[PDB]
């Protein structure tokens, strides 16, 4: 019924043992690629509760930030030592698969070590390693299944969605992007609004940019060819990437002062997953180099196909068989909100909604967690307050967002 | 020297008597207005430390909130018993004046207990009071005076300053305004923009707004008659100041969940200042009513009567005697940092700066603070993640910002 060799005995840095079974090891990819899975079944009924794919984004970041930082049932202590149970965890009420990918991303590897690749080929070896998870977990073929993920996953989950619900034997119910990559025009664009309105260019700038890339009602920040237009473009890349604020968290302090994605800080993760006795305990082969949480080289090769998932959900919403959530912590700037937002509206699905708040209950009371535009099949989402990773930033008002999503209720 | 009747003696809730002097009772405004002050000499060189005034705003509102939770030199607990020396008090290198302002604001009153009046006769009882604190304090008569405050102290100040300038036996040095009303126009239409940009309107809402209140590249939010425009705009203000949302500071929880400024709990600082002994310790008659925050009744009767400071800030600045400067919590809504930038950027003043981050030091390192735009004698700051009260929300920045102000400093 399960792979018992991958089963995780005792976690270093744990207190407490888990009342939930939980595995690490290798799903098989496409070629010679092994991804490293990290499965967390669900701390109530398991049997029946969904299965949830989880997806970090870069190219090239580790989904075991998503477990040990953001929603994991436990989540690494500043000591990189401790793990603490985390409230929130998603896995409360679902078996998440964090999947480190594409191969050489974190314990990932393959045996030619060729990491090299592309959107296509990314989402048909995740395609094949999910196919190997239920060969390997058989008992869980027929739970319901949500395929979700953050940010550069705003292409790799759809991508894989596509090809998911092309086999029947998976009963694919759902898909969720967190700060999602969906549109790089939209993002563009969207960004440089985004600056302006939060304070971070002035009016010289602006009508500078309004100028040199806009001609009347409308802006072109993404592909101008526009001489000026492209020079302010850059400083406007510089201010808001460049000089110490921190993009995926406009807010928050850039660690580091004014493999390390900028104004962040791995150190935690990273200490506790190099140790050599976590490794063993998370059956990692010896040989294996060093973990971090971004592999450089896998995103330096990678070559990005798709521009946008426009026609990807469309695919998706085709079929009318599943609930689709974008969600953006609204400070976010690596994948701001508004060009999400736009993106799903640009969808033009039926039975538009009326945007609306929706609600979380802290004590503090009834408290906005930020504002819901719902159409048939797919809700965009913001949450307020949060950046990039939203359930980090704001973990009840993740987990309460993350239980309507899986029960398919009403985001207010 | 001084008036050692009003001098405080043991102030209840605070475990260590302070190093510093400091004084309560009340200075003489305009006919039978009395407004109470507390003055707060400096823990560092009174005698040649900076004379500042300040006013929070409303109107209505008490600057005693300025005092015991934004910048005082210590603040009140949760416990509306306890006060805590705070470490970034603006009293650490000025000698504040806390004023209570117009007549009937918290302890302040008149004879004739007529609470009805104006932007004009406001401004000229505090110059009658500030004349009356030098002639009650005559040794500060020489001191380096600032005009501050906050809010609707937008309007306060800077018709404050004007009078002022025109006594020489005052040495007034410079102004600053926190979050301030300044334009009544360029506030509602940045405003609206804020609204949207930051993820609380969505498409369908600014596609009406669009076309209902702006021609071609502008928009007229302020005081357009168009029909559909009007409607619109009131669903902006519902959504922004009627629904959940802390209008003071976009990111906070609205206190009491989805005299009681909206979203905001003065439980401590009013169950702090009514208690019997608070009240004797700082020399209030106990004839006198209640101690509320805001003044329901002033705000009610006032007579607003500038739309805008334009032609005010263009008068202190002709003199070329003063420095100037207006800075905004860019995560408010109430005086969006928006509108005074604007508004600063309108005056058109020479010795233009490129807009530039500020840094403070918080250990964590050197980090951006928020940005300044600079012109001879008046320069424009925003302080990144802060809301109305500045001083609450990021003390240590107000505190850096501050001292550089005095001094005159660059703020960067
Ligand atoms: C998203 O895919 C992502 N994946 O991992 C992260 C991450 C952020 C903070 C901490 C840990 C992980 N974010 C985004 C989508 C834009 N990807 C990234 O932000 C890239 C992360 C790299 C792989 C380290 N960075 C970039 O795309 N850029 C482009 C602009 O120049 C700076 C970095
Ligand atoms: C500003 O003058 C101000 N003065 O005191 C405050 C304050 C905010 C939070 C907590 C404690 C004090 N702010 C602003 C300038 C717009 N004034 C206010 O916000 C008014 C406060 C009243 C007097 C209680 N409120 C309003 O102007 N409005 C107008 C729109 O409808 C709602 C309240
Ligand atoms: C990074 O995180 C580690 C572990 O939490 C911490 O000890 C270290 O000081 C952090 N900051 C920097 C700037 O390295
Ligand atoms: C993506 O990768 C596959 C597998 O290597 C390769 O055959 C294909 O040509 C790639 N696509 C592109 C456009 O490079
Ligand atoms: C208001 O503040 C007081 C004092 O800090 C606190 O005890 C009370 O619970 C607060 N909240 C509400 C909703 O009254
Ligand atoms: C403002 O108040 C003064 C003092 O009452 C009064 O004489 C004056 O007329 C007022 N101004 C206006 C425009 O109401």
């Amino acid at each position: 019924r399960a792979p018992d060799q991958d089963e995780i005995q005792r976690l270093p840095g744990l207190a407490k043992q888990p009342s939930f079974r939980q595995y690490s090891g290798y799903l098989k990819g496409s070629g010679s690629k092994h991804l490293h899975y990290w499965f967390v079944e669900s701390q109530k009924d398991p049997e029946n509760s969904p299965v949830v794919l989880w997806l970090n984004g870069g190219p090239g970041c580790s989904s075991l930030d998503g477990l040990l930082t953001e929603h994991g049932p436990f989540l690494v202590q500043p000591d990189g030592v401790t793990l603490e149970y985390n409230p929130y965890s998603w896995n409360l009420i679902a078996n998440v698969l964090y999947l480190e990918s594409p191969a050489g991303v974190g314990f990932s590897y393959s045996d030619d070590k060729f990491y090299a690749t592309n959107d296509t080929e990314v989402a048909q070896s995740n395609f094949e390693a999910l196919q190997d998870f239920f060969r390997l977990f058989p008992e869980y073929k027929n739970n319901k299944l949500f395929l979700t993920g953050e940010s550069y996953a705003g292409i790799y989950i759809p991508t894989l969605a596509v090809l998911v619900m092309q086999d029947p034997s998976m009963n694919l119910q759902g898909l969720a992007v967190g700060n999602g990559l969906s549109s790089y025009e939209q993002n563009d664009n969207s960004l440089v609004y985004f600056a302006y309105y939060h304070g971070l260019l002035g009016n010289r700038l602006w009508s500078s940019l309004q100028t040199h890339c806009c001609s009347q009602n409308k802006c072109n920040f993404y592909d101008n060819k526009d001489l000026e237009c492209v020079t302010n473009l850059q400083e406007v890349a510089r201010i808001v990437g460049n000089s110490g604020l921190n993009i995926y968290n406009l807010y928050a302090p850039c660690a580091g002062g004014v493999m390390d994605p900028p104004c962040t800080n791995t150190t935690a993760a990273s200490t506790y997953l190099n140790n050599p006795y976590v490794r063993k305990a998370l059956n990692i082969p010896e040989q294996l180099p060093q973990w971090d949480m971004c592999n450089f080289l896998v995103n330096l090769q990678y070559r990005r196909l798709y521009r946008s998932m426009n026609s990807q959900y469309l695919k998706l919403l085709s079929s009318q068989k599943y609930q689709i959530l974008l969600y953006n912590g609204d400070v976010d700037m690596a994948c701001n909100f508004m060009g999400d937002e736009w993106f799903v509206d640009s969808l033009n699905q039926k039975m538009e909604v009326q945007r609306r708040p929706w609600l979380v209950k802290y004590g503090s009371g009834e408290q906005i967690a930020g504002f819901v535009k719902e159409f048939s099949h797919i809700a965009f989402l913001t949450i307020k307050g949060a950046g990039h990773m939203v359930p980090t930033d704001k973990p009840l008002a993740a987990f309460t967002m993350f239980s309507r999503f899986l029960n398919k209720q009403p985001y207010e």
